[PDB]
């Protein structure tokens, strides 16, 4: 599991569940090609999204979608979603968590890269 | 000045100083025209990116390249840059400001919407 | 001013109004004396606290108090306040900005120091 | 174990290892009475701080040493500590996770709180 996503709710403070994500990589002619998808679990993880030998090295995105997880809650949220864009890097460590705070009107992003 | 965006640096607790930024609108094609750009000044703050004529109701992307002000001070960050995605102006004119706070493996972005 | 505090509201994205906050400074048998206090502004701003001739070296503690403003508003948030504890002026004279972004089970402070 | 401490380190894109702790609890005489104490694993999290019968209902606060570790790293941060204050609640769910997301000049706090 190279990359894994964890998504927060500052409101509740919980794990966001069900949150619906996208993961695209970037192609040669500079458009977001699709290259994974899931939703949260419980745990507010999302695990399983690639393997090692597919997720090599370029520039990735994260589009979260935020907006539907704050209306499936009734709450009016500033942002369309939440994008997190990065390069995959070899020289680095092996494993990769994004996590991701959501509040309404805010949200923050970190990686946390491990062996 | 309908459109404000403001930068801090966490690591040298400053305003975050010539962080370049490029506004794209969502086009009726669902592709994104560019919309405006800049760099922030001495006191972090893009000013001046629109006029209330030409900022009609739509979805904005702020990209705001993190990347570039990173590597321009020697640090490899984890981010390409940070993206802001919104709806603006749906209900009538507002005054947005964008926060973002940045780290090199962390961002938060905050929105400020006032009437 | 050398010492200034703003606030934000992640929930409603909007300054943080009518947030008081105590300041202390630590006395020479280590305990906790009094400084300043006052409430943030219609901007989320409180400004004032102190002067420069009384602002001396030492170490200072800004508790905001998030819990007072989130149950004003009849919200049940986590924390009883947030703690903003640091060395002031230790290399002489600077001013001082801490934000603080709010949300009822997360919040973080940012210091803007500048000479 | 009811209340669990994650520390991240936003600069490096790492769990914070190695981070000292001290958690009080707030007496009669509003003192802070120790509690429990420990440092972050090689995961950056600091587990079996207390049990489910040694943690009633009552205002806590874990003072994370932050200071300690940026000299460690050598970078010289803003805050003396981090500090969390907050009310442990019987009505509400059973286990607390107590992050911290630290850089230099800014940190955030967020509470999990799941059954
Ligand atoms: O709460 C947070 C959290 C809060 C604000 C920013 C980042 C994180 C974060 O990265 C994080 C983790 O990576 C995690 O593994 C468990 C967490 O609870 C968090």
């Amino acid at each position: 599991c190279p990359l894994m996503v964890k998504v927060l709710d500052a409101v509740r403070g919980s794990p966001a569940i069900n949150v619906a994500m996208h993961v695209f990589r970037k192609a040669a002619d500079d458009t977001w090609e699709p290259f994974a998808s899931g939703k949260t679990s419980e745990s507010g993880e999302l695990h399983g999204l690639t393997t090692e030998e597919e997720f090599v090295e370029g520039i990735y995105k994260v589009e979260i979608d935020t907006k539907s997880y704050w209306k499936a809650l009734g709450i009016s949220p500033f942002h369309e979603h939440a994008e997190v864009v990065f390069t995959a890097n070899d020289s680095g460590p092996r494993r990769y968590t994004i996590a991701a705070l959501l509040s309404p009107y805010s949200y923050s992003t970190t990686a946390v890269v491990t062996n």
